């Protein structure tokens, strides 16, 4: 556990470990840093300085951006009876007076958070970055459109609020490197799928012209590349061909040969596409982040070779690892290292440590220790530190935790009022549970709470349960229930419990690291409905009214959607979820065809869908395949490779 | 060019080439004939035999397999207005003395193919290798079947016919060894999905019990099971959850939590296993294949190898490659062979051709040559044979042959009713295009019908242009408006000519592939249809009626599908055919619930779904991916590696 202010005093014997600590964990630095400065220059101080209000600038970033559904609508005061609700959502809509007040609070730490880089960058290099100067101008115009509710064309505003929290988030903008890294390729397949469908599209309209399709459905040609697209989906797959079917039996085999091309040939060809164009840029940022790494390593060997000449000595480089506090005894050690990487150089024995060879030796040590198990700095003033059998014996707790609540659910058809011997096993079983991880801090270490990845999961859960056990009795009712549901990720935790199967094994790993590895690609399509949604309020905000003659006859009063409806924000941010997963999607398109009389409405939802179905094949499916394999054959090489390394 | 029937002179010298030609296009032979037996034992002139029947044999097994249509419903006799149309098919069923005429020559046929085995197999053999003791016994249910002709329990014989239909084509059996083989880890995820629909399922009867939710959908906890499956399968997304959505707005973040790990998380993953688990038994049918490669190798290397010592002279080997009627100038490349495909030995520089060394040589050989070209034999009696700047000049031709049916049919948005100088424009362009294939004969080759792709797959439509041209005059009209609609394969062989292009260049290199791989596979799921439909057919006959009282309250004839229907075989093949899309499945379901009024149809459905969504996850989209990386790679190594390959 050394210290972090360490690139400060900044010996070549201290800075080293630092600089080693940065490739395990894998923090970049920026260029200006990894030139020079350092703690001693007073810029390096304001790098780690930066890292200190991480948690300050994302609970500000999720402090602006959830701003959009908390902001009104379009038109509340062009609308007429505004303060009613016909079909309208549930949140309280900020007044303009409280509108300024959580705008203020929100810029004033962005122009901290943008012009903190003028502490560690220089401003003629700072405003040369050109990355900087997109985020700059965002600041600006978010100070124009506050000035503007200050001084009290459509409010330009939200957009910018989604493309600040893109590019603020690191994960984000890497995500977001592998569009545009792709994106030529995307939109090269765009035009092959048209193409498919527009042959196919016309095809439909030669055949079917003279005959009831024509005269029913297909009567424009447009009207068929309209028809014929929502049949790519396939979420409307009888209703377009019955009346070609009624008439002739045979003309089935037109749109069951048309699905087949459709769906099982082109739309996995796109997938299998996007996913093969997502491996060479998933390349590109693998390559683009291992030369952040030699490039920080070119820095920790020049600041070893002092002499210059691209030879150290070995015990010059034996004696830091004591100092890198990795592992306890060192006597022979790095003599056993030479072996583990490919080929010993062995012009002297020890003498000659070459450039790539100490770039290999870093980055293979933290992965057969991870012994440097480095907490937080705490204050000894306090010194608050308190100084599978067992897991046969918590296989058996979990599961009878389990079943108490399905017999209390059991009871809950039966309906007891009687609760006061059923309250007695009410109360107990949340006390049990802090006991179980209660071995981990008196058999291995403290804070493993950001270790375990249930602990990344459950930590929440695990202490939830006996507060809201608290306020039970002593609030002496819809709450009460609240928590009678919330008593079941003790089943997640037997998840993982039950995750020790072999059989089950691969499967495993993968779900495990699938809420990590996939919450900056779904963070992405998160914020591309926030444009969605943006654009959709303001292009549909007051349109179904209460009285609207156009709705009725349509489906969305059919089939009774009237709710979901556009007419705000986070009634705008469902209807697009129902839009991507492409349940009904067809129904508003229909819908808004008719509400906004015009044919330019279905571009809102064509738009969306490709870029929907590139980014749900680009990231999410096109993942958990490239997920899947890494975690199948690591489960195919460490029995393997462990008959290898024992 | 030399004979086929060549292993029956059977020389050292002569018999050799058959065999290399059995590892060239890969054609099996059973091993009772890999053994012994030969043509001058008469065995292997039945197995050449057999192959000359191929044709009628297949020609016999579509004739079986689609009896299945043209055969009556299972109550016909027992059903009341049994002659008129209450929502049926169109076909005319065959009358029960016109019925076993086809079946009778359909038996004939098959116990020739499947008693032809005797020719060429022992009788103690025959009855021995178990394939045949399940194809024989089939055989013997069909032979009862026609027994009970001359008697005129619910007549199982159509499920046998697809089981003989599997089997008898090799490609099916192939594709159903990659079920069977990989069955055990399918059903196995099957449970881990299943677990967490019933946990997903449950909490959702937890949490909406006392609501509005649990008062309108949720009534049961079966009621929960039900319908949160078919939100695992979202084709029913918002209808289910409005009355939760209507009540309280929070109960979304439920409902898009679950379809995110219920479509994004699992089904994927599910599609991760399948794909995973394919690629293992592909390995087993390709290394399945491989060894069926030098186990035949091995005969022909024994076959030359008389002194049995294992090592063949070069002369003996260099002076059978004219005999294989492969290359031209032999003697020189012979000595390059040595260097082109492996490392030479050189304990000897030609003398010494080892077991491993020879099945090296002969796999190779076929690929950089493709020279052996081998024609339809002729009689030479009649003697009938006569003895890109064309690129883009053909690129042109169907251009103006393209754009002249557009004129064509905006010539029939307006209607012309004098198309006598349009008809001028009309008979001429089939006349063109027989000409463009012409040069081949005069430039390559004859018999290249089976040799491009396009001449696979157009070549019935190539000839059929001027033949529906001719009579159309002289028959003095729907017909004939068909053959109008059909001027469009053109564009179809633009499809192929066109992606020489290297934008597009891997894309269509596949979809040209993916007509014949994907054929056996999608061939399979064609026949779970016939086992589904036959199932459907013999339990919901008579059910949909023309006056049912169950039915006009539910979904059938709300959205009017009062088609798709099961009330014989050809509607059933339509209905499953929408299940297998997923477009509104859950209507049928909804509706075979109330029309049997039981709970036990939901198990047809359900059962489809899970080999449903097995095979289309197994066959489809794992191929296409498959399909691609094998297309993608070969353009991404010819490029490099033809500066090597030269
Ligand atoms: C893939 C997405 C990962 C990111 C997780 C989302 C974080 C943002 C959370 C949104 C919370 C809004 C809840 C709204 C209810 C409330 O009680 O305030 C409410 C809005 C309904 C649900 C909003 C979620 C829609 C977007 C999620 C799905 C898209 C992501 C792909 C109604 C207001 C009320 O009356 O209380
Ligand atoms: C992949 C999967 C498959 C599915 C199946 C379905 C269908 C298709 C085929 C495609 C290719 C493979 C089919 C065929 C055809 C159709 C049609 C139907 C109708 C009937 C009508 C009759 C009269 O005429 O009336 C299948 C379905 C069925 C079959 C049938 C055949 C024939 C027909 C006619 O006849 O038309
Ligand atoms: C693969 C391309 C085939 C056809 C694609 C091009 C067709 C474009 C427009 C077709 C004509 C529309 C017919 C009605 C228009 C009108 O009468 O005004
Ligand atoms: C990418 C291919 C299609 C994308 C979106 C499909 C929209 C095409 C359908 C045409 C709209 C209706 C035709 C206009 C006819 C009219 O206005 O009278
Ligand atoms: C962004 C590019 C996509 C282009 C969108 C579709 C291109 C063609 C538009 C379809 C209109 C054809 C309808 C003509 C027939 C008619 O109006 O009567
Ligand atoms: C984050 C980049 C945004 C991408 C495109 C945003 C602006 C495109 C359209 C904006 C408003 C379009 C609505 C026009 C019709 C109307 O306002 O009535
Ligand atoms: C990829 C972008 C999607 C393309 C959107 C297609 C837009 C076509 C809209 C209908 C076409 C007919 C235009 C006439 C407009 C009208 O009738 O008012
Ligand atoms: C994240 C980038 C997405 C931006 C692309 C979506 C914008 C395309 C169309 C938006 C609405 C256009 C149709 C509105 C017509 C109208 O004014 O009535
Ligand atoms: C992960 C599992 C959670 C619960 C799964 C087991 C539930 C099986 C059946 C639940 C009880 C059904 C309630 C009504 C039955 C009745 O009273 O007849
Ligand atoms: C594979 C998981 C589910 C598969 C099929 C789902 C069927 C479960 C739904 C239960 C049916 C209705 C409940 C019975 C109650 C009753 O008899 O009224
Ligand atoms: C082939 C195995 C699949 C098993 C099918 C589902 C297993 C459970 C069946 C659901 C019935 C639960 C309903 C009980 C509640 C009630 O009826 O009141
Ligand atoms: C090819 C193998 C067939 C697989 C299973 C076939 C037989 C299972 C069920 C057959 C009939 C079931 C219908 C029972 C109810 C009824 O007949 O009324
Ligand atoms: C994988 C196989 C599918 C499993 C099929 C689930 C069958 C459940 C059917 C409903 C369960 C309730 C049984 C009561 C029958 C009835 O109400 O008549
Ligand atoms: C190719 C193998 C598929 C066989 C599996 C499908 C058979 C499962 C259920 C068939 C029908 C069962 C439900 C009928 C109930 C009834 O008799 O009313
Ligand atoms: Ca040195
Ligand atoms: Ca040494
Ligand atoms: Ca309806
Ligand atoms: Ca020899
Ligand atoms: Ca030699």
């Amino acid at each position: 556990s050394e210290a972090i202010t360490h690139g400060t005093p900044f010996q070549k014997a201290a800075a080293l470990v630092d600089l080693a600590e940065d490739g395990i964990g894998l923090p970049v630095e920026i260029l200006d840093q990894s030139s020079f400065g350092e703690s001693a220059r007073y810029y390096f101080i304001f790098t780690r300085l930066d890292l200190i209000w991480s948690l300050n600038y994302f609970a500000l970033l999720f402090l602006n951006f959830f701003e959009q559904p908390l902001w009104c609508e379009k038109n509340p005061k062009p609308s007429c009876k505004d303060r009613d609700y016909y079909y309208l959502g549930e949140l309280p809509y900020l007044t303009n007076a409280e509108s300024i007040i959580y705008e203020v609070i929100t810029l004033a730490i962005l122009l901290v958070h943008t012009f903190f880089p003028i502490s560690y960058e220089g401003s003629r290099i700072f405003w040369t970055s050109r990355l900087n100067l997109v985020k700059v101008a965002c600041v600006v115009i978010l100070f124009v459109d506050v000035l503007v509710d200050f001084l009290y064309p459509f409010r330009i505003a939200p957009y910018v609020r989604v493309i600040i929290f893109i590019l603020s988030i690191r994960e984000l903008r890497d995500t977001l490197v592998l569009l545009s890294g792709m994106l030529g390729t995307y939109l090269n397949i765009l035009a092959l799928w048209m193409l498919f469908l527009l042959f196919a599209s016309w095809i439909a309209f030669v055949m079917f012209e003279n005959t009831q399709q024509g005269l029913t459905v297909f009567t424009s040609y447009g009207a068929t590349l309209y028809q014929m697209f929502i049949l790519f989906t396939t979420s409307n797959n009888p209703d377009v061909w019955i009346p070609a079917y009624k008439s002739s039996r045979w003309s089935s085999v037109f749109f069951v040969l048309y699905v087949l091309i459709g769906v099982y040939f082109v739309t996995n060809l796109i997938l299998a596409v996007v996913y093969d164009s997502f491996k060479e840029q998933l390349a590109k940022q693998v390559s683009g982040m291992d030369q952040m790494k030699r490039r920080m390593l070119e820095k920790a060997f020049g600041l070893i070779d002092s002499d210059k000449n691209g030879e150290i000595d070995k015990n010059q480089c034996i004696k830091l690892f004591e100092q890198l506090t990795n592992y306890r005894t060192l006597p022979k050690i790095s003599k056993e290292e030479f072996g583990l990487i490919f080929d010993e150089l062995d012009d002297t024995r020890d003498f000659k440590i070459n450039k790539d060879e100490f770039a290999d030796l870093c980055q293979a040590i933290a992965l057969r220790f991870q012994k440097e198990e480095v907490p937080s700095l705490f204050e000894h003033f306090p010194q608050i530190y308190h100084s599978p059998n067992f897991g046969y014996a918590i296989s058996f707790i979990l599961i009878i935790n389990f079943i108490a609540v399905v017999v209390e659910t059991t009871l809950n058809i039966e309906e007891s009022s009687a609760q006061k011997p059923w309250q007695v096993a009410e109360f107990v079983f949340g006390w049990i549970y802090v006991l179980e991880m209660a071995l981990k801090i008196y058999t291995y270490g403290f804070e493993n709470y950001w270790r375990e990845g249930a602990n990344r999961f459950d930590f929440l859960v695990t202490w939830v349960i006996v507060i809201g056990e608290t306020a039970t009795f002593i609030t002496p009712f819809s709450n009460g229930q609240w928590i009678r549901y919330l008593l079941l990720a003790r089943m997640l935790r037997l998840i993982r419990l039950l995750m020790n199967v072999q059989r089950y094994r691969a499967f495993i790993a993968t779900f495990i690291t699938l809420i990590p590895s996939l919450m900056p690609y779904l963070g992405t399509i998160f914020c591309v409905l926030c444009i969605y949604c943006s654009i959709g309020v303001q292009v549909f905000g007051g349109l179904v009214n209460a009285g609207n003659k156009k709705l009725f006859e349509t489906e969305l009063a059919e089939d009774d959607y009237l709710l979901f409806n556009f007419n705000d924000y986070p009634n705008g941010m469902v209807t697009l979820f129902n839009l991507l997963v492409m349940g009904n999607w067809q129904v508003w398109m229909e819908s808004y065809k008719d509400l906004t009389g015009t044919w330019w409405s279905i571009t809102y939802f064509v738009s969306f869908y490709v870029i929907t179905i590139l980014l749900l094949l680009n990231l999410v499916v096109a993942f958990v395949l490239e997920a899947f394999f890494t975690e199948l054959d690591l489960e195919e090489e460490e029995k393997c490779q462990g008959q290898d390394s024992q």
